[PDB]
DNA sequence: ATGCATGAGGA
DNA sequence: CCTCATGCAT
DNA sequence: ATGCATGAGGA
DNA sequence: CCTCATGCAT
């Protein structure tokens, strides 16, 4: 049976204040579910957890894994400013253009089609978090 | 004979697009001073330097630690966001409070003294840095 | 890329 | 205390 | 703490 | 192409 996303919420705040406490930084979090449990992932991971910076289904993956470490641990290129709001207005007119809309962006903007591309996958996809920017 | 500030510039923007040309990272340049020259510096260092976020005396102290590399190179506790604009209007009208304003403001903002203190130590630091955050 | 931090050295 | 060079952690 | 990215897998 | 989990580099 799955937790809400309440209960995602309160372990994350839980889990951040805990590991504070132990006196473990985001990346040894990471590398430990790789040294204890064979799946090691990156600081970027766990700080987008404590955040609810990830999918609902990606925050439900990890939390049983990171909660493994708690109870375990117990015991011891670059889009310029103006540019990047364009990017925005576009998206809320309509945020999943066409590779056609996507590459007469790219020159509107003088980017790189693959560059647009790819930020529209992001905002798309940040959209999707259970904290998502807005 | 000192470079100019002109001249770090110049050198800090050629150095950043011929580290990237060279397929090198922040991080990569840091640990090659060590490796190269017994002076190993961190990520963060090498990314002010890129962008002028060190005092003039610093900025010069590296450049030609960073010419060697590149020449050798070419070769191969949380402050809260409200609580922040209000140690900002402080700094204005003074920039350095002595430990009795140090210690009131930090009752009133429910800050450690500590915390504030050193805040005022980085924020007068930043002032000083050949590109400052104003 | 940067917020908060440390410690050597000095008035 | 401060300035100052410097970096861990995010 | 996050901007830009990759690659597995799927319509 | 996209979604999606995930991270390098800053």
């Amino acid at each position: 049976d799955t937790p809400t996303s309440d209960d995602l919420e309160q372990f994350a705040k839980q889990f951040k204040q805990r590991r504070i406490k132990l006196g473990f930084t985001q990346a040894d979090v990471g590398l430990a579910l790789g040294t204890l449990y064979g799946n090691v992932f990156s600081q970027t991971t766990i700080c987008r957890f404590e955040a609810l910076q990830l999918s609902f289904k990606n925050m439900c993956k990890l939390k049983p894994l990171l909660n493994k470490w708690l109870e375990e641990a117990d015991s011891s290129t670059s889009i310029e400013v103006s540019v990047k709001g364009a990017l925005e207005s576009h998206f809320l007119k309509c945020p999943k253009p066409s590779a056609q809309e996507i590459t007469s962006l790219a020159d509107s903007l003088q980017l790189e089609k693959e560059v647009v591309r790819v930020w529209f996958c992001n905002r798309r996809q940040k959209e999707k978090r259970m904290t998502p920017p807005g």
